[PDB]
């Protein structure tokens, strides 16, 4: 209301004034907080629509690091806080995830032996290994998301028989990687790459996976 | 079915008798039968046919392109089902695609749920249980298949005012039942929001009393979560609380203090009225 | 059809927010329309719901080039101007660069996509780049109009494997010498309505009917 | 010292992390050309987001966009460049802008019609002239270049469009019309670019404006 004053001061119509203000758009650094407030009050619409201002604004890659996850994070700390709780959580995650399915989907998928994208046994939080996925598919490497909490038996069964060239697994929680053997990892494809906050190079080394930290690097590993 | 001279077909067409010779001999189309009488003979489906090559033609069209494209055999629909199992088998993710595309064109939306979507998911789990295939594999269609079901469920609309709370009963981590009653109320013009699988009740009562969620409805898979649950443990969910799945009956929803329902359809008239 | 709307609603009554909340054989008159009429947001709106029935490629091959063609034919009829044009083909064109950057690009040595000089319509040729990319081809998109001894240059300095060109007319091309097209890239690919398998063997560039045949031929 | 309270405001992987954040504003534009020279679509993407991180949408424009097409220019003109090169450069940047342009609003009324005269392919000005119409709330609707100018009229007549807003970057193409050519387009007629000029402007009968700031103001009031 202060700017409309100040625009009706500077010779503007109330009609033009007004019609301005409501047609201004959110500002990149208020889109965190925004499709945050959106998805706690239910308004999917907006929060779609917040979510592609982002995608124009920060690019496909972009929009991840600087909007999804940021607001994934403050939602697992609003929760363990205690300020929000988990069906509020479970809304603005599977929203989010939808969200990084969409990009996935419109990403090439390129022919030749494929990369199984997946989280160890026990590991339910599914976002990360789209995320490696994503940025495999990105660089041109048919990288095939299975979903999350792969048995590694079975895991090891379609690496074989589609002849996948690597597994990749994101470990969010870092107990579902204690609770296996030894070299649990070694023979699942003809590489194994581990990553994740879960994750670290010592528990790699145990299981017999390569580690990653970053999925820059993962795709030039790759190719 | 014969019926027409190629001195009739030219006329019908607009293309000349060379033309259609021509085609003949160079791309096996149009092929007129040639009666006892010793004439050559082309069909109403080949007039037809033409008409649409022709217009393929003027679009831009190679003759070798619009025929080869007329006469293109498509995946028959009876076939969608187990082309799509076998395409995903394979981690052939563009020939699955393809093939939910084509059976979502053919049947439509709804239609292309009841006839690849749920049947495909079905025998999924049927295929896993007799060991004839692995979890990851199964994962894989899983996956796909709720990328599809999103896909639907975006297309549809979200109505303003108070929504409805979709969810499954805590233990439950199968979703796509859950997405799917969200789908059926969204294409009812129904503000149905899908918070995914596995709520703790307490949880759910608080966001639906804050959104002021008129209703919660709930998916059962399995019966195992909802035997878990004592007596009345839905019955202040929500103003109104609907309980459907496989793992859920009309007894154990009595005995939950939830209103059961059937079948997805009737789900829609209870809300929309 | 706001009457019609009353009646729809008339009918579940007999049984508002329901109707407020678009069938696909519409949708391509809706987005003509839509643009016809200068809005924008209509059209990005039912070219999203487009794309999310069709899939990436099936939107454009179901949208996109239909509502061109309508175009291209409304013109020629006399039905709409040229500005009326101009909006639909620089909107679509927003749209297929959009899927374009969606989609990934692959490292490693690039394939330069364009039109033969002369040719000034360019979405064919985003179409190109677009299923090259789409199946994990590093499709250097240049845009139209590129002279021929600059193409070659940039093809030989990248070490590109391979050229794409895109012919919607077909003057341009027939506007070139003998095997202008021979030596511009490893492989040299020439496709289009404008195009087609003698002027190609002219110019000696490979001759593509489709674009999906395009994608398995850089295998 | 002000470097390093940043730095701390930024255990073995966060250094790395808050180290690596920063990066010359001024080497931005050599980066982001070399990067599109080379072919690097994915490094001329990432340096234009940083620097659109860094200066803003109205900001990136300026002092990058803007800055390496002249230089394209530039280069090309001196021979060391070729043709091959300043298109996949342009095109890079053109999805830049018309990405900043759906992104800024488009405001319902009266449109105002956004293109070159004809004969004009330069099209880039067009844009961000219909781009900083429409961050000011003006609903700018960008054409595309060459348009002929009774179809422009016509448009603007059906649409009832307020005003057309014209961007020349070559002189040529206004010298080739006749006088008065740009008089009733709409109710307003805005002629500028680096091709235009007062005078020029004042014989086909159209506002001269000298630049885009000024511009939405003559609408916005
Ligand atoms: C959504 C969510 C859930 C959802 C998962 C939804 C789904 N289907 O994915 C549900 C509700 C299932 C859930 C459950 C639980 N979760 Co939870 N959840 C989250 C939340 C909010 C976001 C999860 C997410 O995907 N975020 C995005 C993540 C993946 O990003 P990121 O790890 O920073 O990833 C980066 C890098 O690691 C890299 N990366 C990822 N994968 C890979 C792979 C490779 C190869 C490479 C190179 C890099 C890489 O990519 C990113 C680049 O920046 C997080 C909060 C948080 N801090 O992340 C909590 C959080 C992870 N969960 C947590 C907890 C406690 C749980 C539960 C135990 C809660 C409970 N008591 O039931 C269960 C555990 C279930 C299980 N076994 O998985 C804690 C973990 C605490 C800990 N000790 O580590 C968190 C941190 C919340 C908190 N603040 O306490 N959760
Ligand atoms: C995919 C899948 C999974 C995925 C889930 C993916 C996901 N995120 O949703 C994963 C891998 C996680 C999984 C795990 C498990 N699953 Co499982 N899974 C399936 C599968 C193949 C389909 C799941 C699905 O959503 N299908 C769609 C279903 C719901 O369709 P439908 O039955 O025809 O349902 C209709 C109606 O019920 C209606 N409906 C559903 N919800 C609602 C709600 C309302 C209100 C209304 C009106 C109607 C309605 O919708 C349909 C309309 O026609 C099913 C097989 C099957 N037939 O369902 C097995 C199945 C359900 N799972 C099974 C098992 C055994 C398990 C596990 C215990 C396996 C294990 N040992 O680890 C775990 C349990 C996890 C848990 N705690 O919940 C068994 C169930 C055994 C039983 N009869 O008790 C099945 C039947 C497989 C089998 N044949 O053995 N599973
Ligand atoms: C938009 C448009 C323009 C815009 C272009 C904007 C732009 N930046 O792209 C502008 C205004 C520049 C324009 C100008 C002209 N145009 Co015009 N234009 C059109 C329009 C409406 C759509 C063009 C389009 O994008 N089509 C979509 C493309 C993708 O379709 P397609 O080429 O058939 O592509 C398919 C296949 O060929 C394949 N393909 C394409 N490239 C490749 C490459 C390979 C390797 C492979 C395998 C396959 C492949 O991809 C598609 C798959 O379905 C068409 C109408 C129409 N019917 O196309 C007229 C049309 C093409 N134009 C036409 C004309 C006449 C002109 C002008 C001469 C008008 C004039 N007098 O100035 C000028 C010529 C400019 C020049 N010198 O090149 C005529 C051409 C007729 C002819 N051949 O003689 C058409 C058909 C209009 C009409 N008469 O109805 N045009
Ligand atoms: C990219 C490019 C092209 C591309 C255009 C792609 C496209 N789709 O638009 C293509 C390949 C088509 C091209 C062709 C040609 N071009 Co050229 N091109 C350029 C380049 C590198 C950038 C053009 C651009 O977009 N600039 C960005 C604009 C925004 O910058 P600006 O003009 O300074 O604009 C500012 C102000 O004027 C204001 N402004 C602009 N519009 C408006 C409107 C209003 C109302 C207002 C208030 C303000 C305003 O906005 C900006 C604020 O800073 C320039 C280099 C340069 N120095 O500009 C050469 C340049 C413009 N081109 C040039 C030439 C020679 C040509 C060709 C003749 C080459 C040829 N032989 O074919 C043709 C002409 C085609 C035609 N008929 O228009 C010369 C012009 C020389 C001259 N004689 O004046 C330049 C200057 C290059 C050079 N240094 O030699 N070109
Ligand atoms: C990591 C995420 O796990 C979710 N979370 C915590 N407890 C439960 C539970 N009982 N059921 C389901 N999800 C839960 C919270 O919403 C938190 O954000
Ligand atoms: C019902 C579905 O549960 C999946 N399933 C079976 N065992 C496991 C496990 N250990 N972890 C995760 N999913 C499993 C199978 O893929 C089956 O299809
Ligand atoms: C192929 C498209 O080219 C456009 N078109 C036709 N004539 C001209 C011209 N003189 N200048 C610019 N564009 C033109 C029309 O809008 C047609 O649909
Ligand atoms: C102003 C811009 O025009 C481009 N340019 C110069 N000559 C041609 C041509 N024959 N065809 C296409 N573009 C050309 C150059 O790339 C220069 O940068």
């Amino acid at each position: 209301l202060k700017t409309i004053k100040r625009w009706l001061e500077e010779g503007a119509t109330p009609k033009a004034a007004i019609r301005r203000y409501l047609a201004q758009e959110v500002r990149p650094e208020d889109l965190g907080t925004g499709l945050l407030e959106a998805l706690l009050r239910g308004d999917l619409a907006g929060a779609e629509a917040l979510f592609r201002r982002g995608l124009r604004f920060w690019g496909p890659e972009g929009v991840l690091e600087h909007l999804l996850l940021p607001v994934l994070r403050e939602v697992g700390e609003a929760w363990h806080r205690g300020e929000i709780g988990v069906a509020e959580e479970h809304l603005a995650s599977t929203f989010l995830r939808a969200r990084l399915q969409e990009l996935l989907d419109l990403a090439g998928f390129p022919p030749g032996p494929p990369v199984l994208v997946t989280t160890p046994p026990g590991e339910r939080h599914e976002i990360g290994a789209m995320l490696a996925a994503y940025h495999l598919r990105r660089k041109g490497v048919p990288a095939l998301y299975l979903g999350p909490d792969t048995p590694l038996p079975d895991l090891r069964a379609l690496a074989r028989r589609l002849g996948a060239g690597a597994v990749v697994l994101s470990a969010v929680l870092s107990e579902p990687l204690r609770a296996l053997p030894d070299g649990a990892l070694k023979d699942l494809a003809p590489r194994v790459f581990l990553g994740g906050q879960g994750a670290g190079p010592e528990e790699a080394r145990r299981l017999g996976a390569e580690y990653m930290e970053d999925l820059k690097g993962l795709a030039e590993a790759l190719w």
